């Protein structure tokens, strides 16, 4: 299902990435066909909350209106490479689906700077078939991918021309919920 051992950025700066702020997905590449929709909105917050490494996720399908949030405790495999549980929550952190063995994702930061990043994730959810998902992130939801992150896509032996943009979906995000979910 997933096939890639993504390599984390050399010299990854964890405190800068996990600073409590929001990252927007601007472009994505799924290696498995028919795995995710062709139009999508996603964002996350990443930070340490009371000593615990956390991510809060948001997904929105702009055609179906399917919406869900997750809160994730990350465990460290190596610098920039994590295994995350997930619990599905409402935007206020109330649990809808508890943490469960077999529901996890891996998360590898392949490149990051203050404004942009390239990540890989492999999602394992119960019975479902997994597939490699790469995402270009930016701190600014409207930013076109710049040369640092596009060069990193090339250095991963990927073609940025294959990535699908999220920019034409009228995506609107609740940054406040993502930040507050880090504590939940
Ligand atoms: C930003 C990095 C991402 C991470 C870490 C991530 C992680 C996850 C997790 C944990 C779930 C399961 C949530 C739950 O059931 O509670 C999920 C579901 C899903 N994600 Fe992502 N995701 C990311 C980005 C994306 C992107 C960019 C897309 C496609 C444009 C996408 C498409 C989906 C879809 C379609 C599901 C629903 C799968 C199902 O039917 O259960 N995700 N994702």
């Amino acid at each position: 299902a997933c096939t890639k051992n993504a390599i984390a950025q050399t010299g990854f700066n964890k405190d800068k990435y996990f600073n409590g702020d929001v990252w927007y997905v601007t472009d994505y590449l799924d290696l498995e066909p028919d795995d995710v929709p062709k139009r999508y909105c996603a964002a996350l917050a990443a930070g340490t909350a009371s000593g615990k490494l956390k991510e809060a996720l948001y997904h929105y399908d702009p055609k179906t209106q399917d919406t869900f949030y997750d809160v994730s405790e990350l465990q460290v495999e190596s610098l920039g490479k994590y295994t995350a549980n997930f619990k599905k929550v409402d935007k206020n952190g109330n649990v809808k689906v508890a943490v469960t063995a077999g529901n996890y994702y891996t998360f590898t930061v392949m490149y990051a700077d203050d404004s942009s990043a390239l990540i890989h994730t492999c999602l394992h959810k119960g019975n479902k078939a997994a597939g490699d998902l790469y995402a270009v992130l930016n701190r600014n939801k409207d930013a076109a991918a710049g040369d640092k992150v596009k060069s990193a896509v090339s250095a991963a032996t990927l073609e940025f021309s294959k990535f699908i943009s999220t920019k034409e979906n009228n995506c609107a995000y609740d940054n406040d919920s993502l930040k507050s979910l880090l504590t939940k």
